[PDB]
């Protein structure tokens, strides 16, 4: 049983850190997606209309 | 998709300048045409009639 515990029974210590890092990266990705979509309208500024 | 963008999708920066150039030439040519049609009647001026 202790043997089987070493292949199954994922250690939460690394898993929670991975979850936090993934969520942070997802938030950053949403932010940068918004900021990138905020770029083009400078061309409308060029059009001056 | 980026590759297809690099072939289509005219750069607006050059297009706006080209449009400004074309409009300026059009207006200047119209004015010069008016002047050219305003030239001839000196021949009537000669006739003194």
């Amino acid at each position: 049983s202790e043997a089987q515990s070493r292949i199954q029974d994922a250690d939460y210590a690394t898993e929670v850190s991975n979850m936090s890092k993934a969520q942070i990266i997802q938030q950053a990705g949403n932010s940068v997606l918004a900021k990138a979509n905020q770029v083009p309208q400078q061309v409308l500024s060029l059009l001056q209309g």
